[PDB]
DNA sequence: GGGGGAAGGACTC
DNA sequence: ATGAGTCCTTCCCCC
């Protein structure tokens, strides 16, 4: 198989640059302001100018300003980035019918029936980077290899404004040499579990007893990693259909008082129904983030679609249950809708 | 034994 | 110490 992965460069920040070019060359930081206090919230994405100094997605906004007090700080404009992303995704469809939109700035293309080798594959990547640059003035990084996983790794290695092929021989190299923490789907919690087994490379998963591996990291992740180490990983490029839509908002102050929470919960439903646009959910889940950043949820499935008014009443009931069955204060509250008709 | 739903968990970006 | 969404695991009802 030949997979060509497109990863939009520091997307939200770069979009802000396209709309206001004077930002070029400067450290740009797109943030989500939580509104609890002055500058509360976190960084959603920074351009490379900002990243060079350790201003990155995830850190508090306050911290970022300590490091870069004179950087441009901008609020998330999600809807804008989405409209821009949609137009780019529409460009990529010109190069394959087999295309998987993984997120707002990631797309996988099965180009097996378009190019005969990696030479032709790498050229088509150039053609794609150019096209996106011509039409939208956005840079992207293209990663190419025999499966989705290594294509992503190609792009991890080449970003930003890059392009890389990981040919058959280098896959073998990487199975032996690549730090297993850098495998897509291996986070700190799992990396830690693995290192605690001597496993630092994909190849190591082939010499450990399977039950030992499964026993610690679960059956799926084990099968996953072994298949990669065997050079047998296969997952076809599939059109993804969204499976849920939801909104979760930060409360101005923590609480377990139902009337205090209701208004935030209700705003989350309003926004969610806006987002659903024509899709009718059969399942609603209420999601709370506790004071200690734990996540608790209660949901219910219906043998029919959920109307906004049913969402409103059921959500209160589900929030109650959360309050009855857990004593902590809530920091964040929201809703998630799924099981579309 | 395992299918399917609910809730918690990890990870992605 | 934000926000959105996906897949997996555990535990339990049930066949
Ligand atoms: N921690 C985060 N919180 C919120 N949004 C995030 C976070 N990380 C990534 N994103 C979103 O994912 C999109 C792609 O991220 P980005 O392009 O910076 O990733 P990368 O440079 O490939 O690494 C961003 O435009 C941003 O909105
Ligand atoms: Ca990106
Ligand atoms: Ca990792």
């Amino acid at each position: 198989m030949i997979v060509l992965f497109v990863d939009f460069d520091y997307f939200a920040a770069q979009v802000e640059e396209v709309l206001n070019p004077s930002l070029k060359g400067k450290p740009v930081v797109v943030c989500v302001f939580s509104g609890r206090f002055e500058d509360s919230g976190a960084v959603a994405t920074a351009n490379y100018e900002a990243r060079k100094f350790g201003v990155k997605a995830g850190i508090p906004i306050v911290e970022a300003k300590k490091i870069l007090p004179n950087a441009v700080y901008l609020p998330m404009r999600k809807e804008v980035y989405q409209q821009v992303s949609s137009r780019i995704m529409n460009l990529l469809r010109e190069y394959s019918e087999k295309i998987e939109i993984a997120s707002i700035d990631e797309a996988y293309l099965d180009i097996s029936d378009k190019v005969r080798d990696y030479r032709e594959a790498y050229n088509l990547g150039l053609e794609i980077k150019n096209k996106i640059l011509e039409k939208e003035k956005i840079t992207v990084t293209v990663g190419i290899s025999k499966n989705k996983v290594f294509a992503k790794i190609a792009a991890d290695m080449a970003k930003p404004n890059g392009i890389k092929v990981i040919d058959d021989e280098e896959v073998k190299r990487l199975i032996r040499e690549l730090d297993i923490a850098d495998v897509p789907g291996i986070g700190n919690i799992t990396a830690e579990k693995l290192k605690k087994l001597g496993i630092n490379k994909l190849v190591d998963t082939l010499s450990i007893e399977f039950d030992k591996l499964k026993g610690m990291i679960g059956e799926a992740k084990a099968k996953y990693l072994i298949s990669l180490a065997r050079d047998e990983y296969n997952e076809p490029i599939r059109t993804r259909v969204r499976k849920s839509i939801g909104r979760i908002v930060t409360m101005k102050r923590n609480s377990r008082n139902l009337e205090e929470i209701k208004p935030y919960l209700f705003r989350a439903i309003e926004e969610s129904y806006y987002k659903l646009d024509k899709r009718i959910p059969k399942a609603i889940h209420v999601v709370a983030v506790t004071e200690d950043l734990d996540i608790v949820s209660r949901g219910r499935t219906f043998p029919h679609g959920i109307s906004k008014e049913t969402a409103y009443s059921e959500s209160v009931k589900l929030l109650q249950k959360i309050l009855e069955e857990d004593e902590r204060k809530i920091r964040r509250i929201g809703v998630r809708f799924s099981k579309f008709i």
